[PDB]
């Protein structure tokens, strides 16, 4: 409807895959070559689902911070026979706040979903399931089982990656430039 939803809409078409694990099927961002990011608690194995093809995992690393803390960031490369558009020019150097963002899922319970979540916090530090995780982002949407993987926008900037909620905000876990240095 916009250039938010505009900017969303260029990364989902080209940067968006549908992952499925022994845990569900998620929204994976590709970022470049054959990496992409999902969720850790999706539990990627050897073997992973992308768009319904059987693909073998080549490496899978579940980030955590400088202080072993969760950061709920699993870094995935693919035996895949095409590269992803680089997109690491869209992702933030630093942790920040953000102002108008959108949160875009597609699998196949949710096609083509793009939601204006609005403000964005840098909250920090949050027991996310039970497990105490960093670098977490907060917007004031009520999101839902299905929205995990979603990504996060702003006009220009890959922001972030959903990965739980509490019925009344949604978090996400930062995606950050440092993390895709190569
Ligand atoms: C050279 O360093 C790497 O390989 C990193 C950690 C950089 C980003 C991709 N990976 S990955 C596939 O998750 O291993």
């Amino acid at each position: 409807m916009g250039p938010g939803f505009d900017f969303a809409q260029a990364i989902m078409k080209k940067n968006t895959v549908i992952a499925r694990t022994e845990k569900g099927e998620f929204t994976m961002l590709g970022v470049y070559d054959r990496v992409a990011v999902i969720p850790t608690h999706a539990s990627v194995g050897e073997i992973i689902y992308i768009n319904d093809v059987e693909t073998r995992v080549l490496d899978a690393c579940a980030l955590r911070d400088l202080t072993d803390t969760n950061l709920e960031i699993t870094i995935v490369k693919l035996d895949r026979n095409q590269k992803f558009r680089d997109i690491r020019h869209f992702l933030p150097r630093c942790e920040d706040d953000y102002n108008d963002a959108v949160l875009s899922v597609h699998t196949s319970k949710f096609p083509n979903m793009y939601i204006p979540v609005g403000q964005v916090t840098n909250y920090g530090f949050l027991n996310l399931g039970g497990t105490p995780t960093h670098r977490i982002l907060m917007y004031n949407f009520p999101t839902r089982a299905g929205q995990c993987g979603g990504v996060v926008t702003t006009t220009g900037k890959v922001i972030g990656i959903h990965v739980g909620g509490n019925g009344a905000q949604g978090f996400a876990a930062m995606l950050l430039h440092s993390y895709f240095t190569d």
